[PDB]
C-alpha cells in the first residue's frame, strides 16, 4: 500500500471576497504578530538564562578618633573595627561597651528589680535566669554598701546594665570607604567578568548619577541612599545590604554585562528590646595576669554590610525560540475561529426575525447566510430508523427519525426539513401487505389533507411510469442490457421508486431513506408487477 | 491586487448529527480543559517566579556550667562558645580539649606506634609525617622515663592523643535558644518581607504544630525534630541545617508569604576516623609570658548550624499565561484528530469483510462509510501517462497509469476504479492509424471478452451520433453559432468523444483522461468525418 | 437544542495521490519529529528542575616550616594559618608582615615623600591622610636622626612601608591538602546526597582523569589546574574558586548525581597598587604588658578559597512534558501550510505565461491548477450592487460590482469573470420602463457589438419561451399545481428569467445576480404578459 503512504490530504476551502472579513483577518494577524514579537523581545524568550555565580572581595578603609571618658583619645584602624569579608558580608564596629578584668568567680549580680534581695530566701541555688549571665549560689550578698543582690557564679565583675553610648564612639565610621570587587561567572555560557574594568577611575566614589559604576562606597552615602541616619544606626547597630544586580546579555552583537548598585536596609527598625534591636554581640578578649585567666568583654555594636549579588545572563538558544514560536503559533487561528463564529451566528434566522428589525444596523450581515450555505453541509446519521416523508400539499419534507411502532407514518410527524383506509387522504391507497410490525411504515399517503392524489399528476406518469424513460435510464448505466420479463419488471419498478424519491426529495441523501406513499407504491407495482411472490418493501441502505 | 488582500479562506466542513461523535468531542474538550486549568492552578503557570534574596541574623542565648577535672566548675556564656553568624551559619561549641603553654621548640612527639623508637635509626631528619604536627630532627629522645619517641620541632608540648570528653563539657548547650531573623526580597516583584511580624509572640519557642511560626529554636528541639541525640553529637560535633522555605504568592487577592521551618542533619553520620567524623577545629589562643610567645591550643568540637533559606515568589504575568494558553491550545484538535481517525478506519472494507462477522458489536459503525464519502474526495495526479478505460462487459473502470510501450491498452490492465484485429472482441474495430509508438493506446476495444459491440447500443447512436443532440449541445454554449462544413464536423466529432466519455466514465476528472475504444472512435469519425488530413487522437489535458 | 450540542463538524478534505506531495509531507513530519525528540532529550524538557541546596565542610591539613631573619625556624600548623570555613570559603595564610609592641600613642610617621617635613609648617593638626593610619598633631619630629617626619596619634610604632616577603614565608602551603565534604539537597524532589560515598578511596588526591572524584585537593594542584604559580600568588595573595557542579538526574532508571570539580581564579591578576592587588588584611593580636595595652599587627597575605556549588536536579514531570508537546504540536501543520502555498502559487497563470518558457524544469507543476480547482471555491459578497452581465458575442461574463448611476449597464464594464436605442446593438431592445434612477440597469443589450439578437436563437425559444417546458418545470416542483391565468403567466415569466440566467451564467451564484438584456426581458414579458400593472424588474436576493 505504498500508494496510500504517498498521499496528501488538503482541506477544501471557500475563499470569500469580503472587505470586512479580510480586514478583520489582517488586523488580527498584525496584532497577534506585534504582541508575539514584543513579548519575545521584552522578556528575551529567545534566550537561555543562567543565574550568576558570584565572588565578592571588600577592602574597607578609614581610621577613627575615639573619645572615651576614663577623657582619652585613641585611633582605631581596620585591625580594630573590621574583620575580612566572610560569606559576602563585612562588619564595621561603630560602638562598644567594655568590661575589663573578668575572672570566673562568684560575684554579686548587677542590681536590677530582679536581682535585688532583702534576704537569702529571695534566691534559689543553681537558678539560671534567662536575663542573667550567671548561676545563683542560693545566697545574696552586698553589691555596693547598703544594696543587696543575688550572688552568681559567672565571669565577674558582671556587666553593667547600661545603654549603648550616645554619640557612637566610632561615629566617624560614616567617612570610611569600602571598595567592592565582584567577580561573576555563567558556567553554562562560559562567561566570566568583573565589576572593575581597565580604564575605570579609581579616584572616584559612588554616585548613582555621576559615578554609577564606581565600586568605592562611603558608608554614609549608602545610608543616605536608603534614607537612614548613620549616627543613629551606629549607636545600636544595624544591617545594610549592598545589592549588585547583573542583567547581562551575552550576545556579542547585543552584549552588555555591567552591574547596577542599589542599597537596602536589612534589619527591622524595631525599638522593642524584646526583639534585640540593632546588631551587637559579646566578644571576649582572653588574657593572663598573675597566672590568672582573665577576660575583657566587649559588647560590640556595628553595622553588618551584606553584599547581595543576583542576576541572570542570557544567550540566544535555538530551542527556546522554537518552543516560544510553537506556543504562539496557535494564536493565528483565532481570526479564523472568530470569523467562522460570526458566519455561524449571523446565519441563524433569529438574527433577522428579531435582531434586524430592532437594530437595523446589522441588516447587511445577512450575507453570512450565503457564506454558511457555501461553507457547511449537514448530514444525519443513517440509522435504520431514519425515514423521510414528503406530502404534495406540504411545502417541505419530514425526517421521521423515530421507530414507527403500531403507528402509521402518516400520523407520525417528525422533524421539519426543507426541500379507502382511514389514514388515506387521496382515495387511491391500499392497506399494507407486509408484517404488521412494519406495516405502519408503508401506511403512508401522498398528502396530509383530503384532495386529489399525486399519482394523477402528469409528471408522475412520465417521471415514474414511462416505460421508455425507465428503460433508457437502465440502458444508460448498462448499454447492452437484456433481461427476462420478470427481471425487466423488477428493474423498472426499482428504478421507479428511485426516480420518484429523487423527484420529491431531491438529493440522494434523503432519497435513500425516503418512503414512498402507498398510492404511488401500488401504482408503480401495478405498472411493473412481478411474476410471483410478495413485494418486500423499504430496506434501509445502512 | 488589493482585492486579493481582502480575502478570507474558510474551511469547508461537514456537520454530522451523531450522538456518539458529539459526545466524544465534548468529553475530550471537557477533559482537556479540566486538565489545563488544573495544571495552570497547581503549578501557578500564570505566575512569573523569582528566587528569594535572603539575609539572616541570629541571636543565641544560654549559659553552661562546665565541669573540668583539674574538679572545677566554670560558667560559659555566648562570648565563650559562639561567634556571630557568618555566611548564614553559626557555631556553638559543645566540647573542647585544651593544651596550655605551647612554645615553638623541640620536643619529644607524643607516643604512638609510629613515633616509638628503639634507636636514632628510626627517625629521619626533616620528616613531615601526615599524622604529625611537627618536623623530625632526626634523633629520638625520652618522652617520659623508659619510653623513647621521635623528636620534632613544633609547638610543644605536643597534643595528647585523646578522645573527645564523654559527656560533652557543654552538654547543656541543648537548652540554648537561637532567635532567627530572616529578611527576604524579590527585587523583580519589588517585595520584601520578614519572618517576624508585628503581633507575634516573643515568649514562645518553636513547635511544628503549636508554634510553627516562632523563630526561637531550642537546639535540643531541632535535634529531636531530626531524630538525633544532642548529647552524642555534642561529643564530636556535627552540622545541622535549619531550612526556611518561602512559598510566596505576591498577588494581593491571594497574597501569602510566610516561612516554613524544617531541619536536616548535614554531616555524614560516619564513624570512620579516616574521614574526620563530626565537626572540630584547632584554635590558638596566643599570649606572652616572661617575654616568651606562648599558645593555648583548643581542639574545639561543636555543632555548626546552617540557615538554608530558599523559595520562590510568584506574581501574575500576562506573558506567561499567554505562553501557557498557546501551548495548550493545540490539544483541543485531538478530538477532531481521533474522530477523523475513526471515520477513516471504519470506512475500510476490511472492517466489514472480516471484523464485523467476528465482532458483531462493531457493525453499527458502518455509517462511517457515509461520513467518509461525504468527507473525503480523492484525485490523482493528471500525469500525461494517466488513462482510463471502460469495458461494457466489465462492471467498473481501469486506471492505466503506466506507459503503453508496444502493448495494446486492451491487454495492459491497470488499477481498479469504480464507476478483425487480434485485440478486438467486438468485430467492429480497425487498426490504429497513428504513430506506432502510440498506436497501442488507440488499440483498445469496447470490451474484454467476445460478443456484441457497444456501438450497436441504441443509446450510443442517440448519445453520441445524434446530430440534433450534438448541435443542440454546441448551441447551448454558443447560442448563435455558424461554422463551415468541416468545422461543423470537427466540433461534432469532439462533442461526440466528450459525450461518450461522460456517459461511460461519468465525472469529468475521469472523462478528460478517458480513452475511447477503436470501434466507437472510428464510428464517430465516420459519422463526422473531416475534409482532409488524419485524425490526431487522444491528447492529455495536462 | 440538545441535538445542536450533539454535533461534530469535520473538515471536507481533498486527498491527492501525488508522489511529490506525500513525500514532502512525510519528510517534513520526520524532520520535525526528530528535532522535537532531540530537543526534549538533550534539554530534558520532560523534567522539572530544581536548584541545589548546598552545605560545605572543609578540613585543611599540613604544616609549614617558616624561616624568618630575626634566622629562626618555626613550625606553623592549622591553628596558625587557617580558620574554619565560613560562608563556603576558607583562607590559608601564605605570608605575613609583623609589627610588634604597638601602643596607642604619638609617634613620628614612617618616612615617605608625603610625611617628610622640613619645618612644622608642613603639617596640619588633625589631618587624616588616606594613606595614613594616624592623625597628625600639627608638628613634625625626628624619626631617626637627621630625618624629620610628620607626627601622628596612632598605634605606634607605625608600620614600615615594606613589600611582601619574597619568597613567601609559607610557600610550603602548596603541599597542604583540603578535604571537601559537600552535602546537597533538592527539597522539591526530596533528594539529598553527598560527594563522598561508601567505598570511596580516602588515600587519594584529586586528578581530573585518574582521580576525578577524590575530594582531597592539594592547593598546588589547584593552581596548576588553573595555570598559576602558587609561589607567586602566595607572596601577595589571591582568591581561588573550587567549583562543584551537580548535573543530577533523579529518575531511578536514569539516575545519576555526582559532582564535577573545576577550578577558577577569582581575583584580578592586577598589578595596579591603586586597586590593592592580591588578598591581604591587617589583624591585631591584642595583649597586655606592664599594665599597658599593646598590639602585634600582622599584615596577613594568603589565598582565599571559595567553594562555588551550583547545579540542578531534574525529575520527570508530566505537566512539563504536556506543555512541551503542546508547544511543538503546531509544527506538524507546516507541511500542509507549505504544500498549500505551493498549490496556490503554481495555480497562477503567471507561472506559465512567463516562468515555464524560461525555466522548462517547472512545467510539470501545472497539475497544481487541477489541485487548486478541486481545492478552493471562490464566492463574492452578495451586495445589492452586485450584478452579472453576459454578452453572446463575448466569451465570458462581467461582474459589475459598482453602482449604475445614470450610466447604462451596457457601457458600464466591470471585472472579468469566466463562464433602436443608442445602447442597443441587436435592434430588438426597448427603452427601460422603470424609475430613471435604476433604468440604466435594465438598459442592457444581449451583445456588445452590432449584429443579430440572441432572442432569435432557437435554444432561447425552447429554453425560455417553450410553454410546455416551463409548465413542466413548474409541475416538477409542484406536481398538482393550478393557477389563475395571470398567476400562470407570472410563474412562467419568472421561470423564464430563471432559465435564461441559468443557461447563460450557469451556476446559481451568478444567476441570482444576473441581469437579463432588454431584448430578452421584453420578449419574455410579451410571451407571458401580466393582466395589469407594470413589471418591477430585477431584485437583489440579499
Ligand atoms: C516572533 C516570531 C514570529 C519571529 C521570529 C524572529 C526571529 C527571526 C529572531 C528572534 C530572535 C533573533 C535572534 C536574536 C539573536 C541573535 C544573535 C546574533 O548573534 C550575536 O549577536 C552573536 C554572534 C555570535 O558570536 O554568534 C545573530 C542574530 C540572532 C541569531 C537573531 C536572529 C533573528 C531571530 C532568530
Ligand atoms: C469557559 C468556561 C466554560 C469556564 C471558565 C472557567 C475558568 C476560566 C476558571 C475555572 C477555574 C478557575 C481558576 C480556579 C483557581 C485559581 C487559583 C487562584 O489562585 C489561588 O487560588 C491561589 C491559592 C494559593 O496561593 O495557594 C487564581 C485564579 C484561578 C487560576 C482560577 C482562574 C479562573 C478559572 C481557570
Ligand atoms: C486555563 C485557560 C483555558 C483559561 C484561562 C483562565 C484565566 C482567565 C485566569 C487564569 C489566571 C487568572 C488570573 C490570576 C490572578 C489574577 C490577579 C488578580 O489580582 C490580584 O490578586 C492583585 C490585584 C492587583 O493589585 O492588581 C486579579 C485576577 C487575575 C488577573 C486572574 C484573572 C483570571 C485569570 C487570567
Ligand atoms: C517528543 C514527543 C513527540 C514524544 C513523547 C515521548 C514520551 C512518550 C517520553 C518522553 C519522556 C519519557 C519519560 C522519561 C522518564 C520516565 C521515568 C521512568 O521512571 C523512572 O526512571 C523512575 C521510576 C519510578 O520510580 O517512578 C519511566 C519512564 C518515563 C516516564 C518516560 C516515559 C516515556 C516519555 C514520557
Ligand atoms: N426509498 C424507498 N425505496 C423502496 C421503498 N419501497 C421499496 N423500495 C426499494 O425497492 C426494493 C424492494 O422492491 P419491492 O417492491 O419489494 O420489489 P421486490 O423486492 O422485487 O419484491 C428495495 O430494495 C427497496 O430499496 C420505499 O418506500 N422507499
Ligand atoms: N478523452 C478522449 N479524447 C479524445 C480521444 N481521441 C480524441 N480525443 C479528443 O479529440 C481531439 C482530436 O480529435 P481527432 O479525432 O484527432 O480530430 P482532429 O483533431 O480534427 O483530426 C483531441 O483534442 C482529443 O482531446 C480519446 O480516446 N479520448
Ligand atoms: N436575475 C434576474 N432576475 C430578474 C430580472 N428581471 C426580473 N427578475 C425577476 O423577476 C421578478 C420580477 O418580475 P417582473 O418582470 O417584474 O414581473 P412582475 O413582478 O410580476 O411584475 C423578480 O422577482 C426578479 O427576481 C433580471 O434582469 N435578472
Ligand atoms: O577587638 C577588637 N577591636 N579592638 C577594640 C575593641 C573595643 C575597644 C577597644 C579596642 Cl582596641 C575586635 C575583635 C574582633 C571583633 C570586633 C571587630 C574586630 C575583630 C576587632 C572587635
Ligand atoms: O576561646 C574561645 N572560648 N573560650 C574557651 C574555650 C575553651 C576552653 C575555655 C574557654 Cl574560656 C572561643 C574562641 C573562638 C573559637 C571558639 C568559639 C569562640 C570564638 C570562643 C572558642
Ligand atoms: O595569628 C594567626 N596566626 N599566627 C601567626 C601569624 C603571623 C606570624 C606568626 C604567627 Cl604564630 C592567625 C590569626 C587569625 C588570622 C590569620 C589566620 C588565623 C586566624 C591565624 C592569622
Ligand atoms: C567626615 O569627614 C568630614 C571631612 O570631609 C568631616 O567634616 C566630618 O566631621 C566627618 N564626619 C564624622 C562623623 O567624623
Ligand atoms: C578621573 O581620573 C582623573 C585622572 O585620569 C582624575 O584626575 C579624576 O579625579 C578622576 N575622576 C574623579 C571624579 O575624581
Ligand atoms: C542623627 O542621629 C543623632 C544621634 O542619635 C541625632 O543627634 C541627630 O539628631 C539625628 N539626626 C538625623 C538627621 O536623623
Ligand atoms: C535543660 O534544662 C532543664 C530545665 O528545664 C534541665 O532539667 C536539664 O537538665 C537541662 N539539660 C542539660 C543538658 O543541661
Ligand atoms: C503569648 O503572649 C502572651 C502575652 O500577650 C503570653 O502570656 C503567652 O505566654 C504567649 N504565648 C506563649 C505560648 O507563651
Ligand atoms: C545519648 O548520648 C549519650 C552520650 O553519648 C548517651 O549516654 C545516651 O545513652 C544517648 N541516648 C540516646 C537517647 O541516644
Ligand atoms: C612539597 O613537598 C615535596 C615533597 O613531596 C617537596 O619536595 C617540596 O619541596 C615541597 N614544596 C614546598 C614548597 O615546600
Ligand atoms: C585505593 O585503596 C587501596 C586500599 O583499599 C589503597 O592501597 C590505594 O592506595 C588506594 N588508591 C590510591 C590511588 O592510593
Ligand atoms: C614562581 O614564583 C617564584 C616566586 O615569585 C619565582 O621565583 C618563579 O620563577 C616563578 N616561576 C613560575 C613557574 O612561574
Ligand atoms: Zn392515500
Ligand atoms: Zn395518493
Ligand atoms: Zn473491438
Ligand atoms: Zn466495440
Ligand atoms: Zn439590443
Ligand atoms: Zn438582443
Amino acid at each position: 500500500s505504498c500508494s496510500d503512504v504517498f498521499q496528501y490530504e488538503t482541506n477544501k476551502v471557500t475563499r470569500i471576497q469580503s472587505m470586512n472579513y479580510g480586514t478583520i483577518k489582517w488586523f488580527f494577524h498584525v496584532i497577534i504578530f506585534s504582541y508575539v514579537c514584543f513579548a519575545l523581545v521584552s522578556d528575551k524568550l529567545y534566550q537561555r538564562k543562567e543565574p550568576v555565580i558570584s565572588s565578592v572581595h571588600t577592602k574597607v578603609k578609614g581610621i577613627a578618633e575615639v573619645k572615651e571618658e576614663i577623657l582619652v583619645h585613641s585611633v582605631f584602624d581596620t585591625a580594630d573595627y573590621t574583620f575580612p569579608l566572610q560569606g559576602n558580608s563585612f562588619f564595621v564596629m561603630t560602638n562598644f561597651l567594655k568590661t575589663e578584668g573578668q575572672e570566673q568567680r562568684l560575684c554579686p549580680e548587677y542590681p536590677t528589680r530582679r536581682t535585688l534581695c532583702s534576704s537569702d530566701r529571695g534566691c534559689k541555688k543553681g537558678w539560671m535566669d534567662p536575663q542573667s549571665k550567671g548561676i545563683q549560689t542560693g545566697r545574696c550578698v552586698v553589691y555596693e554598701g547598703n544594696q543587696k543582690t543575688c550572688e552568681v557564679s559567672a565571669w565577674c565583675p558582671i556587666e553593667a546594665v547600661e545603654e549603648a553610648p550616645r554619640p557612637a564612639l566610632l561615629n566617624s565610621a560614616e567617612n570610611f570607604t569600602v571598595l567592592i570587587k565582584n567577580n561573576i561567572d555563567f558556567p553554562g555560557h562560559n562567561y566570566t567578568t568583573r565589576n572593575i574594568l581597565p580604564g575605570l577611575n579609581i579616584t572616584c566614589t559612588f554616585h548613582k548619577t555621576q559615578n554609577p559604576q564606581c565600586p568605592i562606597f562611603r558608608l554614609g552615602d549608602i545610608f543616605r541612599e536608603t534614607g537612614d541616619n548613620f549616627s543613629d544606626v551606629a549607636i545600636q547597630g544595624g544591617i545594610m545590604g549592598i545589592e549588585i544586580y547583573w542583567d547581562c546579555n551575552l550576545d556579542r552583537w547585543f552584549h552588555h554585562c555591567r552591574p547596577k548598585y542599589s542599597f537596602r536596609r536589612l534589619d527591622d527598625k524595631t525599638t522593642n528590646v524584646s526583639l534585640y534591636p540593632g546588631y551587637n554581640f559579646r566578644y571576649a578578649k582572653y588574657y593572663k595576669e598573675n597566672n590568672v585567666e582573665k577576660r575583657t568583654l566587649i559588647k560590640v555594636f556595628g553595622i553588618r554590610f551584606d553584599i547581595l549579588v543576583f542576576g541572570t545572563g542570557g544567550k540566544f538558544d535555538i530551542i527556546q525560540l522554537v518552543v516560544y514560536i510553537g506556543s504562539t503559533l496557535s494564536y493565528f487561528g483565532l481570526a479564523a475561529v472568530f470569523i467562522d463564529f460570526l458566519i455561524d451566528t449571523y446565519s441563524s434566522n433569529c438574527c433577522r426575525s428579531h435582531i434586524y428589525p430592532w437594530c437595523k444596523c446589522c441588516q447587511p450581515c445577512v450575507v453570512n447566510e450565503y457564506y454558511y450555505r457555501k461553507k457547511c453541509e449537514s448530514i444525519v446519521e443513517p440509522k435504520p430508523t431514519l425515514k423521510y416523508v414528503s406530502f404534495v400539499d406540504e411545502s417541505h419534507i419530514r425526517m421521521v427519525n423515530q421507530q414507527l411502532l403500531g403507528r402509521s407514518l402518516q400520523d407520525v410527524k417528525g422533524q421539519e426539513v426543507p426541500r379507502s383506509p382511514v389514514w388515506c387522504q387521496c382515495g387511491s391507497c391500499l392497506p399494507s401487505q407486509l408484517p404488521e410490525s412494519h406495516r405502519c411504515l408503508e401506511e403512508l399517503c401522498c398528502r396530509k389533507k383530503p384532495g386529489a392524489c399525486i399519482t394523477t399528476s402528469e409528471l408522475f406518469r412520465k417521471l415514474v411510469l414511462s416505460r421508455h424513460v425507465l428503460q433508457f435510464l437502465l440502458l444508460y448505466q448498462e448499454p447492452l442490457l437484456a433481461l427476462d420479463v420478470d427481471s425487466t419488471n423488477s428493474r423498472l419498478r426499482h428504478c421507479a421508486y428511485r426516480c420518484y424519491a429523487t423527484w420529491r426529495f431531491g438529493s440522494q441523501d434523503m432519497a435513500d431513506f425516503a418512503i414512498l406513499p402507498s398510492c404511488c407504491r401500488w401504482r408503480i407495482r401495478k405498472e411493473f408487477p412481478k411474476s410471483e411472490g410478495q413485494y418486500s418493501g423499504f430496506k434501509s441502505p445502512y
